[PDB]
């Protein structure tokens, strides 16, 4: 009985292991978050909850409606959705020229980037974060009725030559459902779930409830306070001032926006999907184990990845150009709503965005020609921290100093 | 052009995914603590590896070496080694009776328990921090000697009937370095590994030292200014006043054995490991994703995991005797060994480990029958948190109070 019980292995944290699940982790995490917090949770839920009076402010907001320029933004967005669908009804029976349609399509587009834009840096009486709401809402909307219009247009094309053909799937219900999908690309039928799943809801009702005051307390106990220790805003300020207070303050804004991402990519678009029973629930892939930036920034918003793929790339490639005017042109894109979401809400154009856009090149560079294994995913990680996130903070910081 | 994109699927953090690869998870804390630690781990080690004098310290121990029993004691283990190792060569050849060999074997055996345990609870000049480290020198060594008589034994009973036969592996080269080796079962022929990696030492080195940094700071930043709130010992104190007080330490003593757990069986065991070229490295398993308590107790270390199913579990099993008497022994097994660990050092004898690792049975089978999934792994780590660790707590914080 002397046989052996030996043989050449490697422990499952090294990276010559080839171990990958890490599920515990996560548990953990939940675990210590629940065990830590669950009592200020509790609390909170209870003070501000029992405060609950959505009818007082519907009443408060339709008393006085002129004096709520962001909700009132959201609510006209509808006649532009509403202009589009006539268009594409009246494409589709009426003989209406196709070039013609053509036209009144980019003038509704053009409208709906150009409109809110104006009404805010105009009315001076809407809040900075208000503001974000709509514009993000219009953004949302463009992106959507882009999707619209081209899928329709495919169609029709094709049409010269449990499911739904083309001319019956121009309707208000299929396109309401469509606006308030957590998608942006259209299809005329979509994958749905079997039923609503109650405990399901219940559980992302939680995650969202419990991250919102989450944020709020970071924000409110680690970044305010290291603000106030020397109000002066980036502008104006020697480089060393600049860098010597940003170190200070990468960690919490690094976990902030974690926790953006987590409660409004997974809890809130699953919410949202399960209430409309939207079948597809692919919203992000494993960002976290990417190996270079060009991975991290495929994979960590699927459904505008989804759009510029589908809309905006591989149309662009169709029609004949180099893979290199395609992708300076998705930049670009992104640039422009960089600046459309961070700058007009705050109504403070600098440079920050541009420049950290910019260097995100030679930094991707960088790390996907000399990096590689878990070495590339900590230069990732690394990135990270002192990206894109850094640029946002100093326009919120800036903000918040000038204006409290 | 219509064709479809959409299909039913769920978000990677949904347990209903089948998603497992989280490595990005674990690159993102260790880079979290390199960020967050890096100058004061930079800072503590030029401060203190200026004093490195090695040579002043083993000339101050050869100068007097009666006043300090704990590295004696390590030092005489070697005498039972060769005990040990003399009783076998004889039985190999020399024609010494096997039930003298057996009778020999036994009272080295309990010699090796007893004499430690005798020598610090008779010798009050001894530390209890060296103390701690004599006794697993040898309990390891009794472990580590019963699975070398057990092998022999075996190889010895087949002999009536790039490799080594039986008689020519009884060398103090073999002996010596299986006794340095990290492991607990006796082999002839151990799997090698082809050299020595440099890179791979200096990495857990640099592991080693900045892991300990990390508790150091720890305990004296978190848990001393914690218990010295109220400096009493919990004998003679309220349950209400024991639990209220345990509840402020229990997280950081988790995260103190955490990485405990990390900076023994992973970077100390590779260490060793790779300076005597050991092939098997697995000293662990995927304890984390564990969705009840009998297979963290089986995957958490491999190492005694192996030895009691080998030479404790297996062999009484082939003699003749229920599952439940074998998992009952090992049971008694671990908690005279936690006894002998724990009490001994302090020369504190209570009741609070034996009632734990009590407790931890009815725990165990209601975890196992009424959680599964992710709510099993939660139910796991929440009962790491209040289990065992609050047992040795407990010993610790009131030897702290009574001593200083
Ligand atoms: C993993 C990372 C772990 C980091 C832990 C940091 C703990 C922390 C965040 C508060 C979080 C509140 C959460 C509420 C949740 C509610 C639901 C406690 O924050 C502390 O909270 C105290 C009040 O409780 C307040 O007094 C302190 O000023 C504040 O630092 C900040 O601690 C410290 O703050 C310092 C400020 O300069 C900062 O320098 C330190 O680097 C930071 O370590
Ligand atoms: C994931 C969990 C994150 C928990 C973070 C806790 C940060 C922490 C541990 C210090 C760690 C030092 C490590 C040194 C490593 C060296 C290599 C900082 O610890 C703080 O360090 C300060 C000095 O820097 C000291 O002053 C404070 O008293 C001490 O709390 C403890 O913070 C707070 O301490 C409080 C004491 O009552 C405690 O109540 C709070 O609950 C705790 O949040
Ligand atoms: C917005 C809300 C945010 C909430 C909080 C989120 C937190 C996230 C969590 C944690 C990180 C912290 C936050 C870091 C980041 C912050 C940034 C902002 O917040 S800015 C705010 C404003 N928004 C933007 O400015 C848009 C930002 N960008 C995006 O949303 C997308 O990720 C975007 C637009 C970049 C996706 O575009 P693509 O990179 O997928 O597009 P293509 O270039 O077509 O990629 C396809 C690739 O495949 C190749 N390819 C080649 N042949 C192909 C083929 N046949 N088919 C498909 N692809 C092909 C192509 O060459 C290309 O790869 P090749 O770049 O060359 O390496
Ligand atoms: C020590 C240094 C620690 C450093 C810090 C570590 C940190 C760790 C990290 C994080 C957690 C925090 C710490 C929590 C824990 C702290 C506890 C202490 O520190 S106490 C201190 C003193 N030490 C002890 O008292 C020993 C503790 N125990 C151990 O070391 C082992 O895990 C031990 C002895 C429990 C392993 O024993 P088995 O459970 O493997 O033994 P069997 O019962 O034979 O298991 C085999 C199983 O397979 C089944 N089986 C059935 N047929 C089989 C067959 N044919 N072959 C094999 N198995 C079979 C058997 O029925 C059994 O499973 P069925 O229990 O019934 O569910
Ligand atoms: C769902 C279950 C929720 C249980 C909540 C229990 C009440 C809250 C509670 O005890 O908070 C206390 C701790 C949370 O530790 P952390 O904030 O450092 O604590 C240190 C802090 N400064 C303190 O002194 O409090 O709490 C803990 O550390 C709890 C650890 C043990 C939990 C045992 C639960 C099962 C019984
Ligand atoms: C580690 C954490 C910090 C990472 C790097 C941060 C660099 C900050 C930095 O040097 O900003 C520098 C500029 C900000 O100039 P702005 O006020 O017009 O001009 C400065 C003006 N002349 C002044 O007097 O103040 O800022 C910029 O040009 C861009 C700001 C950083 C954007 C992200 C860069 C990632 C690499
Ligand atoms: C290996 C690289 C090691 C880099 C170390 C840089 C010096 C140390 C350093 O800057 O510490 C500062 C922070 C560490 O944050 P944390 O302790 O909360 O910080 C808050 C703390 N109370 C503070 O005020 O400091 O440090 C940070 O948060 C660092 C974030 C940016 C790191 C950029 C590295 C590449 C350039
Ligand atoms: C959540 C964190 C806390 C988990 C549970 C902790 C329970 C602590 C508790 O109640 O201890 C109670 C006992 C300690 O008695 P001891 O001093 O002889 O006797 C008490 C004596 N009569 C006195 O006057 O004080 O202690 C015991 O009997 C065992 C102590 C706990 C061991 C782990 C239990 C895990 C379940
Ligand atoms: C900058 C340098 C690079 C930084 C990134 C790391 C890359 C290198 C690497 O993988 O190192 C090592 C991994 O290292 C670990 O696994 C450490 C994880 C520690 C987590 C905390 C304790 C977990 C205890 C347990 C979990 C409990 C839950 C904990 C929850 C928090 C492996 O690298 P290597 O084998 O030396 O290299 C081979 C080539
Ligand atoms: C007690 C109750 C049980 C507690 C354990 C959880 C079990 C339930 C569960 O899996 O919930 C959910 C997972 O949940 C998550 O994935 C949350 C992870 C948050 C990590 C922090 C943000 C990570 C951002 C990104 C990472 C960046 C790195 C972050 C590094 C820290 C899933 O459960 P469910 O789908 O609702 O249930 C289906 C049935």
């Amino acid at each position: 009985w002397e046989l052996r019980c030996h043989r050449l292995q490697d422990s499952l944290f090294s990276s010559d292991s080839g171990f990958s699940n890490y599920r515990g982790i996560l548990n953990w995490c939940v675990v210590m978050l629940i065990l830590s917090n669950a009592r200020l949770f509790l609390e909170n839920l209870i003070k501000y909850g029992i405060l609950v009076d959505p009818i007082q402010v519907v009443s408060l907001f339709l008393k006085d409606p002129y004096s709520w320029p962001a909700p009132c933004l959201v609510i006209a967005a509808n006649v532009f959705a509403v202009a589009a669908f006539q268009v594409e009804k009246r494409l589709a029976v009426g003989a209406l020229t196709e070039q013609a349609g053509l036209l009144l399509h980019v003038a509704n587009l053009a409208t709906i980037l150009c409109f809110p834009a104006a009404v805010v840096l105009l009315v001076e009486s809407i809040t900075p974060v208000g503001s974000l709401l709509a514009l993000m809402a219009h953004t949302i909307l463009f992106l959507k009725l882009f999707s619209y219009r081209d899928v329709n247009s495919w169609c029709r094309r094709a049409r010269a030559k449990h499911t739904v053909s083309y001319p019956d799937n121009l309707t208000y219900r299929d396109l309401y459902y469509f606006l308030f999908a957590p998608t942006l690309c259209y299809e005329l039928n979509f994958p749905r779930s079997p039923r609503i799943r109650k405990r399901f809801l219940l559980r992302r009702i939680l995650e969202m409830l419990f991250f919102t005051q989450l944020q709020v307390g970071l924000i409110q106990q680690w970044m305010v306070p290291t603000i106030q220790n020397s109000m002066k805003p980036f502008k104006d300020m020697d480089y060393s001032r600049i860098i010597e207070r940003l170190l200070k303050l990468a960690v919490p804004n690094h976990l902030i926006w974690l926790i953006f991402f987590y409660w409004l990519f997974h809890s809130c678009l699953n919410a949202v999907a399960e209430l409309m029973q939207f079948g597809d629930r692919e919203f992000y892939r494993d960002w976290w184990n990417s190996e270079s930036v060009t991975y991290f920034w495929q994979n960590w918003n699927i459904p505008v990845h989804k759009w510029c793929i589908r809309h905006f790339y591989k149309p662009m490639l169709r029609r004949g150009s180099s893979k290199w005017m395609a992708r300076t042109g998705v930049f670009l894109a992104s640039a422009f709503f960089h600046e459309y979401l961070v700058s007009v809400p705050l109504r403070m154009f600098r440079l920050w965005a541009f420049t950290g856009m910019m260097a995100q090149i030679p930094l991707a560079w960088f790390v996907g020609r000399f990096f590689q294994g878990n070495y590339g995913n900590a230069a990732v990680w690394l990135s990270l921290i002192i990206g894109q996130p850094i640029a946002v903070l100093m326009y919120v910081h800036d903000y918040y100093v000038l204006n409290y």
